[PDB]
């Protein structure tokens, strides 16, 4: 695989925005995620869209595209990214600059809706992006849990490659919905004991590869839409959607056999599922799906919306154990 | 392809659910539909799973396969049609006994959701299916739009298979959200003139393929997403979307190299579009993401979640001519 250089404390990362223009309705958030990653020690360079909106995007599909190009050229950038999803990622993918990811590898960072660029680039070049904070949503966050994934971030990026990395598991999240860009807080969130459970017996150790599985649906079938293959470890998560676009989403993947390839699968923590008044959660809707498929499931990893983020490498083998309740990166994923 | 034998007076349509539970949770409007066409002579199958619900869904995935399968066993019956679309059709698509409908041809009709089955079943069995009218939401309304929606319905199933098939095109047209599921209306719909629009020139033919465009999302990549090829008409309609999701979807059709193989595009109106305060249309994002591509498209054709809905059968070649602003039928579609 194509690896970036770790990143390091001082370094400069780029921001974009590919999708929803947050850098302006949600202003005083994506102040506080510049203000946090500055008082870290970091330098930031913002992309040419901040500050700009196209009512429901930050600009056209090749401005958008420019503004992530642009990033890519600069030679002082280490980190790229995003600031916020939104829906329209995937767009930019036959205009990104794949000859210059490949001629100068960079971290790539972000979730949600930028999975499509996430997927799309590693399609295109073999490179080892991240599944993990973005800007505004994860580090615009107010303390304690800001702290838990910065503390996974820096850890994920900034560590020494040698030897398997086993994720240390948040002993508390949240999912509530207050918060968000208010300047002063009326009451921390209520936080949740971490109810992630591991479904199956013995070791699973492959290729993870995924993302948000509604974005997903905007590549697939696609150049850009990586092939998952015999052995793949199925990372997936989703956000607010209910209990039927859910049904519909599993039900996808199996269509498109791809519960006869993997062997597991990460569901991330559903932020406010709607379970329509049936009290059912994901994992009882795969399963159904699943129809009598004896695949190993990790229920509730903590890198999806909810709160703390995890920072998880795409591209790269993991191994869950099942019997021990961890999750481990076993392979290179920086140079 | 395989073709059903045509609908005439006094035949038997079956009714089936195969997502949503609108014959319990719209059952005023689904009383209304089902002596709308008792009263026009035609005699109703009740499928299994009628009056039932399973909060979200009418049933279990088999016991959706099963309601549907069991009125294709059923030889009285001379049409199937969907109750009411919703989000979760495409989970039956292992389960349907797609022998027996080789073996017992139907008419099988529909929409919105439904497209799952009626992509799917084309993509099995090379059955030629129809995109129009559901029981509850196309039967189930208010005059005076449910008998232009008729017309369309008999004149379409049951006239002699000889020559081209000229659509009518409706005088006024409705997207709104009122008149549901109540003895009375509120007050009357606003009716919109018809504001369809050829854009391009001559005449384009081809075999016509799609239905609606998020539900397709759900059977993509799959054996059971009809092959699209060079020379296809491409129909497409979605409802009540954001101008964000159209853009992702449109994109996705981009990227999966559509836009290289149909001669022309027919979208249907779009229902209740919210375009975000942007004041833009449908067509405007398709012609961004096209970026240059040349492609014909008849935007706002009746074949949608608006009232009146025309039937379209899919599989079968269309005519448009852009220069005389009309759309035909030029292959035979039933026996």
């Amino acid at each position: 695989p194509l690896l970036a250089a770790p990143l390091a404390v001082g370094d400069t990362i780029g921001f974009f925005s590919s999708s929803a223009p947050a850098t302006v309705t949600a202003k005083n958030r994506f102040f506080r995620g510049v203000e946090f990653l500055q008082r870290k020690g970091f330098k930031l360079v913002s992309g040419k869209l901040t500050g700009k909106t196209d009512f429901y995007r930050s600009g056209t599909i090749k401005e958008r595209a420019q503004e992530f190009n642009e990033l890519v050229y600069n030679p002082d950038i280490t980190c790229i990214m995003s600031t916020i999803g939104g829906d329209n990622s995937n767009s930019l993918l036959p205009f990104l600059d794949y000859d210059a990811i490949i001629a100068n590898p960079k971290i790539i960072i972000g979730y949600s809706d930028t999975t499509a660029l996430l997927a799309g680039i590693y399609a295109k070049t073999g490179l080892i992006t991240f599944y993990g904070p973005a800007l505004i949503p994860s580090f615009g966050e107010h303390p304690p849990l800001v702290d838990i994934t910065y503390e996974s971030f820096i850890k994920i990026l900034t560590r020494k490659q040698s030897g398997i990395y086993t994720y240390t598991l948040p002993e508390k999240w949240s999912d509530e919905s207050i918060n968000w860009n208010e300047n002063k807080i009326l009451r921390p969130k209520k936080l949740y004991k971490n109810n992630c459970a591991f479904y199956g017996s013995g070791k699973v150790e492959g290729r993870v590869i995924g993302g948000n599985l509604n974005t997903l649906t905007g590549i697939w079938g696609s150049e850009w839409m990586p092939e998952i293959r015999n052995g793949d470890i199925l990372f997936i998560e989703d956000s607010r959607k209910s209990i039927a676009t859910v049904e519909r989403l599993f039900s996808m993947l199996k269509l498109n056999r791809v519960f006869d390839k993997v062997s597991a699968i990460i569901l991330g923590k559903h932020e406010l599922f709607d379970c329509a008044g049936s009290k059912r959660r994901p994992y009882e809707v795969l399963t159904e799906v699943l129809d009598g498929k004896q695949i190993p499931v990790l229920d509730g990893f903590d890198c999806s919306h909810t709160h703390p983020m995890l920072t998880l490498p795409l591209g790269v083998k993991l191994a869950i154990d099942f019997d021990n309740k961890n999750i481990s990166i076993t392979e290179q994923y920086l140079s």
